[PDB]
């Protein structure tokens, strides 16, 4: 339903854009996007006048100086000179005018251009830079939003509502760096956990990826994945951070696509503490604690898989809503439902595959269609809800998927790039060569250390 | 007094070696170092027989097979062939014999060699690999050890003893990953903190490094470095981790040199919660909470300085006690007492310099001797205790010190090398090329990401 | 016929091995391979005695010291300890004994082992290190060897024999660094060249790779590829060196597979000055000057293709005869007959494809089988002679072929590796980490230069 | 006298600039630098009008469109916004106008600005990109220029003039890629060569760098550096190319500073075939064949020294005349006269040091001043002519000099950067990130090859 989530997010965004028009029409000056800085407003205007004699842009620049505005950058470059037949007439302005004088001279600039817009298109969808703001803003932007899910199967029990309230309070009031508040579990949830644990463990020897099996074995040895005791979150978070360098974060409510992908970028995984309804233990209408504990968490213990997911998250940064949907679809057809070709046979590592017993049976059956993984194909192919998936993609080696994702991100246009810093666990934008040099200096230092090591050995 | 600490550690180690002889002399088989594995014992013997005709090593290897021992690696190579005049006769054995049969055939091997030893010298001083064991073992190895310091100035007040008990309980019972337990502060300690804060802040505008000043300003803005409220440890730890990727760890008792250097390697700094005695606010007999908060913590906020310290810690890994002393001396003459040449004039960034008002006055005065920093010279030059330092080293740029330390580590012999992983914050030994290739793969992946970024920009 | 050449070379080598046995049998000491150094002989012996009690290797090492031999390295390590079920009993010796005393004590060592051999297997097939020896030794090893080719079509004309004599004299007496001696061309050869040039150029607009077309256009513009004048070798060599960093070398006679691959490694291509027989202008029984000028030379102007060929040559270094055959087959199915998928359609870049008009027609026809390129598949699939090829491999991008060859070389076992130095155009073996560090230093210097450039730009 | 050469070159250049004014003054449109392309002229104009109300730049841009000109890039950005107090008012234009209409509308643009210039300053001093043009253009630019040197000591003999004619004909008519035309030597020159060879070899055991000594030994072993036979140029060129990857080029006449530095960049060294005058064998008024054969050639055989010289040459590319003088001075105080600190004592490797017996005696004497090498200090300190040098710089390790030169080039501003390609021995400008990525791809490929090698070893 995450593709549904991405579609809902993008349609909500476009509706907001569809509602971003002034209530009162009739003003041709309503499309001039501007922002105000230090009492004045900095903005931009583009003109596309045809032919060559009508070059009255002087009047427009006679407008700009009419109020002693602060010009950041004026430029003019008639089109069809660098490329012919694809661009159109344009000339770039960026200027700061007194907010009162801004409209006054924009009235005069209306005497120069009528049928064009500002040259600056979509600037960027905002994204965090460090883990701290990732928690702080995305809890503030996700405040006061309870989940109803009444029409969903079950969820009519008041005790379920109280448990949801408790989980929401724990997650929403949780800050970064803090330890996971331990949550109790009565007999019903632990019994359901025991049932699902037994049913899934008895079949995990089959159809499952060997990495998943070994990760599960190590976790049940250390973290305590047993039918009797449902594991908490702090212990598994510590284990993952220690070995795979990964950690979790409790969350509830309607998570967007963007925040989830940002979390994925920061090598942190959002999670929910409560589990599915006891009336429906075989499947859950919404992914729950057991879903991640058995579908996401185990295969997430792989260093290469974690790196691949992190690369996905990195590519997700600052991407437009369409690209967000594409990345969500790729996640669905790779992480939630992913197939591997190892030891000759095909095994399953998908989270959704590793979270539903019926889907576990169906995935390796011959009824559903299976094909080799393709980034673009997985990014276009649609999904289904409340029904078994019939189309699957297989990746024999996670390295192959990683490099394919590298290529996909490379061909994905962005006005910048993104680098991750595990030292401070931060994100440094890549829009000027100076940051590239800064990163390369550390790269060279690591290379020198490696050379010293190589000299030492032998 | 850390050079004194390193000297005490090495003399204790050699005394243990001086006490590692059997109580009963007269057995020429007491020097055969051996360890027992799986019911049998794996060990090694070397022989240096002169001339060339006495080559009765066959008898020794007639000894080895006399009990069907498990031979790991037998080798023989007469000396003076590769290098002449510096080595001596040797031949390497490594074998596993039944622990009962081991001594029985060693009796026969005594018929072959008498005046030689085992070929395996010092294997390695054990060191941790991840942060978890760094806490767990080094708290278990440092258990049940209270500090007396009665002869030290003050410390006769029972309330001071109770405060020391509280700090020791907090630190010794603190585990990795846990948040810092907040510790209260009565009027006396906060008043002393206010006094020292005022006295040091009023002079930090002078004689101090600009990095220290800006770090202090940022901390007092965010962490709350003010005379009224003494800052805690969790907040500053969070700040350092967020910006400089550094964290602290409470500790008490007699810290060795080795564990401190290992902590330094893991980008974690050991610290004490209590402060100096109110009777002696001008100086402390032992470094305290204010010492690190004002001497270590501020300058530690520098990315380059933190990296330099981390490189020091990395070089410290597995080093023999003599090298431990050398590294301690370098730390004393660089971190505790370090001078920088910036903006034309000379400023101070040393922790001890930035922790004593009298030493702050004395350091930039013309009475003490000042010279340019040299790694070897700082590693040989001695110290003094309870008195102002007269010899100082200056480093105009922390990068220069960093590369000099790189060179010093390069010329420092080790049977391996060390690499740091900030993703999982772990340590991977460097003794086989395969680990080098593993690291280089990630290096190449980062290079590919940088190339993609460079393609994107422009 | 190059696969035939590789097969002939390997069967000749094994026949020499089959003839490397002493004429007089009956001596169990005839299999002890040894070499003599400075009046003594350095060699090695292996023993595989079963069980554990028969450990009379002492007697063998009682043999070694019986003549005061010079022992380089004695080792002993019973098998089934590191790996069980695949190895067998062994222990390594390497020793130098007086050449007269060598056989005398080998007689005694025969009292210890009878059914085993020396531990050192195939050391290496010798290969050059620089361009100079590549010319000097491989002309000395290929001296006094005329080509007969009488049974081949044509070649009964005495004038053809005289032309072959002239070409052989020019090539065989040509030294490295010298300019190409210009060779005249009478009316017959230039007329045949005009005919083949017209026929191939009229069709090169079709079925041919765009890189080939542009390279041919540039060459005919500069080098002078025209039907009227047959181009010489010095001009095209200068052009290739200037642009693609490649050069040619005249050669005749029966070229082995090894020397050709070594030349390929050194970014130099062996060539013949004479052309095919006028009686058979449509096809040649043996590749000639026009074959390379139109099949090899043009596509060789590609930087990426030249790099790919150079990587092939690099992988060829020191490879055993079987691997030589594999590399030859890969060259045949990639260089001589290679298909590319560009601009949607499939084009041909194979040298043999680009050298035969009939094969040019046949290659893009639907009768022959066409498949995607696979390194292993192309290395196993056989060939045919004097008949059109029915099986072809296609590579959409030369980079894909390059990385596949990288992988193939990686999985190809060698006791060392090879690096190329275009500064001195030499080859440095890679068998010790020190050379790796030496190379990495230059790599880091280039990285620093790139960082300086990046800082400068912008 | 090379500093004199650089000074003469720069004063000639500025005199040409001082003579680049129109013969007829009085036209305020004579300073508008313009170039004509495809029948029209592309150029640029800058205006610095004070205050803010006089913003009549519209009129100037009303001028530009008055003839339907082709505008490449118009920009406007008032100063004091990004940086205050150091820049002045400016706005950038670059436009192409009909060459007849260009002056016509420039007349109107004179009504807008009078006291300013074009915004494009010095574009670049032209430099070659490959070895071929380096020879072709710099022989065409240096055509018909005989050397007089009559006032110089000796050189009154007609036979000397004839020898100079022969050398000039050989060098000036020599093309790249061609072998060195061998030049005969009568009894007088070979006798002088024998004398200087004996005198310099008898002292080269002293005061000389060990690298020079070993290089000389290897050359006299192979190339044939003996008093009886004066060595030619082709043999030594082959030797240097084979080992150090360096080659020579005959040249005569008044060589500029720029062409010499470009040659140095291309790892090629200009040289003269004739030698000094027999009347003055102890010293030469101008450097000759023996000077380079004994001063430049031997120490040039060092890989590190050759790399350092190549880095100097690389930095020299496109540098302005002042920077050319700086580089020349650095060459004089490093290559011509350089001191090294090895084995404890100080030795000499300077070319001029290694070319004059009297200067050889004087250099290691205590009369001249000796100091540690500094790039800036050597780039500012002046010289003397026909007299012994009194000031010398010493570099203990050529790597130190190399990295200091790296830093000096880094701080040297250029609108681009330079990279060398030994594969095709070419120069690729570094002004766009795409070329950086192209280079980095090959760097990564070499890294992958190194990783494969490292995997193979062990
Ligand atoms: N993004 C939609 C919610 C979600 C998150 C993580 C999962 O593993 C999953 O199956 C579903
Ligand atoms: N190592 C001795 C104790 C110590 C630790 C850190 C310091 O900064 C300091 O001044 C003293
Ligand atoms: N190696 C066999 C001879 C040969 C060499 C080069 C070729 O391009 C070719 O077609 C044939
Ligand atoms: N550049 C001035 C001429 C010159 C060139 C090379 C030298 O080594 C030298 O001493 C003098
Ligand atoms: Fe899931
Ligand atoms: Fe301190
Ligand atoms: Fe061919
Ligand atoms: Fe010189």
């Amino acid at each position: 339903s995450l593709i549904e989530d991405a579609r809902k997010e993008r349609e909500a965004a476009v509706a907001a854009a569809a509602a971003a028009v002034p209530s009162e029409p009739g003003d041709p000056l309503e499309a001039v996007a501007f922002e105000e800085k230090e009492g004045k407003a900095m903005l931009n205007l583009l003109f596309s006048p045809r032919a060559t004699k009508p070059s009255a842009l002087s009047r427009a620049v006679k407008v700009f100086e009419t109020f002693e505005a602060k010009i950041h950058h004026l430029e003019t470059r008639p089109a069809q000179r660098p490329r012919a037949g694809g661009p159109h007439l344009e000339y770039f302005v960026r200027l700061e005018v007194r907010r009162g004088d801004l409209a006054a001279l924009l009235s005069g600039v209306r005497q120069v251009s009528e049928d064009v817009r500002s040259p600056a298109g979509p600037k960027v969808p905002w994204f965090p830079r460090k883990v701290s703001e990732l928690d702080k803003c995305h809890h503030l932007v996700t405040k006061f939003d309870p989940d109803l899910d009444l029409d969903h199967p079950g969820f009519s029990d008041q005790v379920y509502r109280q448990r949801r309230k408790l989980i929401a309070e724990i997650a929403f009031q949780y800050r970064h760096g803090d330890p996971i508040p331990r949550v109790e579990y009565t007999a019903e949830e632990i019994a359901t956990w025991k049932e699902v644990y037994t049913t899934l463990k008895g079949l995990y020897a089959t159809h499952a990826c060997g990495e998943h099996l070994e990760a599960f074995a190590l976790l049940e040895r250390f973290s305590g994945y047993r039918e009797d005791n449902i594991p908490q979150l702090e212990d598994v978070s510590r284990f993952l951070k220690e070995r795979t360098g990964f950690q979790l974060r409790p969350v509830a409510g309607l998570l967007s696509a963007r925040d989830f992908l940002a979390s994925l970028a920061f090598r942190v995984f959002q999670c929910t503490q409560y589990i599915r309804h006891a009336s429906s233990p075989m499947h859950s209408p919404e992914p729950d604690c057991c879903h991640e504990l058995l579908g996401h968490v185990p295969m997430l213990a792989d260093r290469t898989f974690a790196q691949f997911s992190q690369d996905i998250g990195l590519a997700s940064l600052g991407a437009s809503d369409e690209e967000i949907e594409k990345l969500s679809t790729l996640y669905w057809f790779t992480v939630e439902f992913g197939l591997c070709k190892q030891n000759g046979e095909v095994k399953a590592y998908g989270a959704g595959l590793l979270s539903s017993y019926g889907e576990l049976l169906h995935c390796l059956s011959e009824e559903p269609e299976i094909r080799a993984f393709d980034p673009e194909a997985a990014a276009v192919q649609p999904y289904q809800d409340q029904t078994y998936q019939s189309v699957y993609f297989v990746s024999e080696s996670f390295s192959d998927a990683k490099d394919k994702l590298r290529s996909y991100a490379s061909r994905i246009q962005r006005p910048f790039s993104v680098k991750f810093d595990p030292y401070t666990l931060a994100i440094d934008v890549l829009d000027s060569p100076q940051a590239v040099r800064r990163s390369l200096e550390g790269v060279q230092d690591e290379l020198d250390t490696l050379a010293h090591a190589l000299s030492a050995i032998g």
